[PDB]
């Protein structure tokens, strides 16, 4: 059936000639084989749906999110109301639990890859950098460096191998920091970085931590933990106090 390419989104918005259903089409001219492979395993309300692909230049048919990206809900230097931040983080955690549940790591979690549907539901998007980190119940450590510097965990910069799961968790905390303060805390989690050094020294009277409430800030203290082995895990995030706070 015929789809009209209405407009460019980033990827183009497509509308069905008969049903008028909307979808998004990723157009890549020749990573991609794996993107498709991974997309074929994914079925979750907090992950962008994969409809299919055509090998004409390659076409990926992906759920369309009229809400836009999460960054457009963050007023620079301000953030967003705490109740919206929490809801998005709840949904972000649901998405991430699912992926890790079937052994997949996104590896590039950031507001540019968190989309919103019409009810403002968050959808994890773009599995171009994603990889399988558990297969046949065996975990594989990662050694390739992927992601975006401000959202990347510190072990990815100093260690030759690392666990996939705590990396995604760190990035979710960076995203949470952004949702509540409108800014990113550091350019990268390296010790040459004054800002990351200040955090490691508990100077939370500076931004972005000054703008964050003590309850959500206590959770960030647990996520932005340099030792990936001491870093909080997702099941324990779900028991955190701000996480379960009525807002
Ligand atoms: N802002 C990052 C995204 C926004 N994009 C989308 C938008 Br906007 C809405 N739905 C989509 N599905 N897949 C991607 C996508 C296209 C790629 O750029």
């Amino acid at each position: 059936e015929d789809w009209d390419l209405v407009q460019t989104l980033g990827v183009q918005l497509a509308v069905n000639r008969v049903t008028e259903e909307a979808v998004a089409v990723k157009i890549v001219d020749m990573n991609i084989k794996k993107e498709i492979c991974i997309n074929k395993m994914l079925n979750h309300e907090n992950v962008v749906k994969f409809y299919g692909h055509r090998r004409e230049i390659q076409y990926l048919f992906l759920e369309y999110c009229s809400g836009g990206e999460l960054f457009d809900r963050i007023e620079p230097d301000i953030g967003m109301p705490e109740p919206d931040a929490q809801r998005f983080f709840h949904q972000l955690m649901a998405g991430v639990v699912y992926l890790h549940g079937i052994g997949i790591t996104h590896r590039d979690i950031k507001p540019e890859n968190l989309l919103l549907d019409e009810r403002d539901n968050l959808k994890i998007s773009d599995f171009g950098l994603a990889t399988v980190f558990r297969y046949n119940n065996r975990e594989r450590l990662l050694n390739k460096m992927c992601g975006t510097l401000p959202y990347v965990a510190p072990e990815l910069l100093k260690r030759r191998e690392f666990h996939a799961e705590p990396v995604d968790v760190w990035s979710c905390g960076i995203v949470l920091t952004a949702m509540l303060a409108g800014e990113l805390p550091w350019d990268q989690p390296s010790d040459s970085c004054q800002e990351y050094s200040d955090w490691k020294e508990k100077k939370t009277y500076l931004n972005p931590w000054k703008k964050i409430d003590s309850a959500p800030l206590a959770l960030l203290h647990k996520i932005l933990v340099e030792n990936p082995s001491a870093r909080i895990t997702i099941p324990d995030i779900k028991k955190d106090r701000w996480y379960n706070k009525p807002l």
